[PDB]
RNA sequence: AGUUUGACUGGGGCGGUACACCUGUCAAACGGUAACGCAGGUGUCCUAAGGCGAGCUCAGGGAGGACAGAAACCUCCCGUG
């Protein structure tokens, strides 16, 4: 019934670890991300100096990476094992993307290391349909139109259908 | 002993610099146009903040994401500046 060019898919996954400060803690955090993705992450600096947070401008604060394709689908399932396939209702944004967090990275499938710590991280699945890339192309870029967009209800339907997930009414 | 001891200035002195310059207005839709008219600025700074080329998009806001809160990072959307 539905056009095959409308089926939802995962664009990227966008793991993020926001450590407070720079140094060996951030280097260990980037090591955690590399172990999780098989893929070298990138450090992000602080926009502004905030001394209540102890950060300074242009200081390496966090580490993040984006995963696409089969590897993204694998990492998302690992993260959803920790969450027990239970995403709260408000975890879904109005643009059709959702996300969650985990507190310990060990239960993702990575063995503990005495030197490395107890880092948590953020998962943020960005959903899309085929044809979403026209907003990113260089030549003749465009928007996707109203029907082709993803709503919060459609993203929730996709999660319930694909991962047999449970949406708590929070 | 010789000489000097600025100028403008609603008298002169005191105060200011309207004494060399730049922006908006005055200024009366070309240009020009005065008051110790109004609002301000200048005596610097930059091997890049100069020269090309490439790739990007900014302020702000909305919605989301462990710690993370009104402000830490990540993601999407709107965004004529
Ligand atoms: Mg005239
Ligand atoms: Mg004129
Ligand atoms: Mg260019």
């Amino acid at each position: 019934k539905e056009n095959p060019m409308r089926e939802l898919r995962i664009r990227k996954l966008c793991l993020n670890i926001c450590v407070g400060e720079s140094g060996d803690r951030l280097t260990r955090a980037a090591k955690v991300l590399e172990q999780l993705t098989g893929q070298t992450p990138v450090f992000s600096k602080a926009r502004y100096t905030v001394r209540s947070f102890g950060i300074r401008r242009n200081e390496k604060i966090a580490v993040h990476c984006t995963v696409r394709g089969a590897k993204a689908e694998e990492i998302l399932e690992k993260g959803l094992k920790v969450r027990e396939y239970e995403l709260r209702k408000n975890n879904f944004s109005d643009t059709g993307n959702f996300g969650f967090g985990i507190q310990e990275h060990i239960d993702l499938g990575i063995k503990y290391d005495p030197s490395i710590g107890i880092y948590g991280l953020d998962f943020y699945v960005v959903l899309g349909r085929p044809g979403f890339s026209i907003a990113d192309k260089k030549r003749r870029t465009g928007c996707i139109g109203a029907k082709h967009r993803i709503s919060k209800e459609e993203a929730m339907r996709w999660f319930q259908q694909k991962y047999d997930g449970i949406i708590l009414p929070g």
